[PDB]
């Protein structure tokens, strides 16, 4: 599972960004910007929705919030 | 159980809305408007992401698209 391997590494990179954020969450636009600058390549946002053991993505009126699940903080 | 039946109904409602849309696809803002008008309550957009056998939600630059899979 090349895909599973890439998703697993992405989960660690997600953890690394969000463990430094306040309340371990970030607006989606900001997460994308932080990620792409940090790793130097494009984030495929649909991959975040596969990481259901790592993060929840919450809808809000003005945009999504990417939230690190309590066990991963 | 209840969760599967709740998702199963959302699937049927989602298909009904998308069947005759262009390319069986609606921008998310438009799917929400049509859904809320048809069903008279708020759509649980996170539950749509659980319908991985019925729809794909496409990230695009101009906003999300809700797309019925081949079927």
């Amino acid at each position: 599972g090349a895909a599973n391997k890439s998703l697993s590494l992405l989960s660690t990179e997600t953890m690394s960004i969000l463990q430094d954020a306040p309340a371990c969450c970030l607006p989606l636009f900001k997460f994308i910007d932080i990620y792409e600058k940090k790793y130097g390549h494009k984030l495929n946002v649909s991959d975040l929705y596969k990481l259901t053991d790592t993060i929840a993505i919450r809808e809000q009126g003005n945009g999504r919030l990417v939230c690190l699940l309590p066990s991963n903080q």
